C-alpha cells in the first residue's frame, strides 16, 4: 500500500498558478555583473557546498559579501539564484545584490548585502524575553513570505538568521537547500541540520511541506527560552527522535506514524522504548524562567507536533498571544 499521501494546509496551489518561469529554475537564464566591481577582503568561512567572502563593492565603497559555490552538484546552484530573485525585496529576506563568475574557481559567485551580524552562541546568551519575542516575530515574517511564494527553505537554523542586534535588524539567510512546494511531490529527506530536523524527516517521510520550518523554528525557540542548545540533542540521525520521543512521548509518535501508514525503520525497536509526553514546565528552572510565560510554551506546544499537519503555520503563529507585546511597525 505504501505511506498516505499529504498536502500543505496552506498556499497549497500557489507554483501551479505561477508562470512556468517562475519555478522552473533550470530553464532560469543568470545575467552576469562584472566580478571586477568586487574585492575579496578576508573569507568570512567555508561551507559544505561554498565558502564565504567579505568583500567591497569598489564601484560604490559599499560593504558586500561574496559567497563563491563549489562546481558540485550544479542544479543545486539554479535553484538558489532563482528562489533568491523570487524573494528579492520580501521581508526580512537576504538580498542578492549580483551574481559574477569568479574567475578563479570558475562558478558562480552570489553577492549579498552587507549585515553586521551578532555570533547567536553570544547572542542567545544575552536575549531578554521581550527580544525572543521581537527576533520570533521578525523570522515569522520572512517565513511567511516565503512559503505564501512557494518556496520552503528547509534549513531553518540560528546560523542561517543573521541579526543585527545594534540596529535589532534580521535576515533569513542560505537559501542553498530550499526548494520549491509542488502538492504531491516527494522530496529528499536529507536537508537540515540534525538538531533542527522534523520528525517527518526522521521517519523518512517524503511528501512534506512549509511546515518542517516551523518545526524548525520551534526547535529554536525552545532553545532560546529554555536556554539549552540545541533543544534535541541528537548524536545521530536515529538518537535525533529518540531525543524527540524522551519528550514528546512514543505514543503520540506511533499515533504520526500510524496516521501516515508510515513504517519505522526496525532499528528503533530495541531503542526508542516506551516514553509518556513531558509537561513543558519539566525544563524550566531558575535560570530560565524568566524567558518561560503560558504564552510562551503554548505557542512552544503548537510548534513542536509529530504531525506536521498539526503545527502552526507562519500567518497563525504571528496571531499568538506571544506576540502581543511587541511593538508592531
Ligand atoms: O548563504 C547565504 O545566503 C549568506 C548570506 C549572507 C552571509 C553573510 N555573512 N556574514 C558574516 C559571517 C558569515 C560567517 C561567519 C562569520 C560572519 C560575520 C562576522 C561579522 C560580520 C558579518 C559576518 C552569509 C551567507
Amino acid at each position: 500500500s505504501g505511506p498516505v499521501p499529504s498536502r500543505a494546509r496552506v498556499y497549497t496551489d500557489v507554483n501551479t498558478h505561477r508562470p512556468r518561469e517562475y519555478w522552473d529554475y533550470e530553464s532560469h537564464v543568470v545575467e552576469w555583473g562584472n566580478q571586477d566591481d568586487y574585492q575579496l577582503v578576508r573569507k568570512l568561512g567555508r561551507g559544505k557546498y561554498s565558502e564565504v567572502f567579505e568583500a567591497i563593492n569598489i564601484t560604490n565603497n559599499e560593504k558586500v559579501v561574496v559567497k563563491i559555490l563549489k562546481p558540485v552538484k550544479k542544479k543545486k546552484i539554479k535553484r538558489e539564484i532563482k528562489i533568491l530573485e523570487n524573494l528579492r525585496g520580501g521581508p526580512n529576506i537576504i538580498t542578492l545584490a549580483d551574481i559574477v563568475k569568479d574567475p578563479v574557481s570558475r562558478t558562480p559567485a552570489l553577492v549579498f548585502e552587507h549585515v553586521n551580524n551578532t555570533d547567536f552562541k553570544q547572542l542567545y546568551q544575552t536575549l531578554t524575553d521581550y527580544d525572543i519575542r521581537f527576533y520570533m516575530y521578525e523570522i515569522l515574517k520572512a517565513l511567511d513570505y516565503c512559503h505564501s511564494m512557494g518556496i520552503m527553505h528547509r534549513d531553518v537554523k540560528p546560523h542561517n538568521v543573521m541579526i543585527d542586534h545594534e540596529h535589532r535588524k534580521l535576515r533569513l539567510i542560505d537559501w542553498g537547500l530550499a526548494e520549491f512546494y509542488h502538492p504531491g511531490q516527494e522530496y529528499n529527506v536529507r536537508v537540515a541540520s540534525r538538531y533542527f530536523k522534523g520528525p517527518e524527516l526522521l521517519v523518512d517521510y517524503q511528501m512534506y511541506d512549509y511546515s518542517l520550518d516551523m518545526w524548525s523554528l520551534g526547535c529554536m525557540l525552545a532553545s532560546m527560552i529554555f536556554r539549552k542548545e540545541p533543544f534535541f540533542h541528537g548524536h545521530d540521525n536515529y538518537d535525533q527522535l529518540v531525543r524527540i520521543a524522551k519528550v514528546l512521548g512514543t505514543e503520540d509518535l506511533y499515533d504520526y506514524i500510524d496516521k501516515y501508514n508510515i513504517e519505522l525503520d526496525p532499528r528503533f525497536n530495541d531503542i526508542l522504548g516506551r516514553h509518556s509526553r513531558k509537561r513543558w514546565e519539566r525544563f524550566v528552572h531558575s535560570e530560565n524562567q524568566h524567558l518561560v510565560s503560558p504564552e510562551a510554551l503554548d505557542f512552544l506546544d503548537k510548534l513542536l507536533r509529530y504531525d506536521h499537519q498539526s503545527r502552526l503555520t507562519a500567518r497563525e503563529a504571528m496571531e499568538h498571544p506571544y506576540f502581543y507585546t511587541v511593538v508592531k511597525d
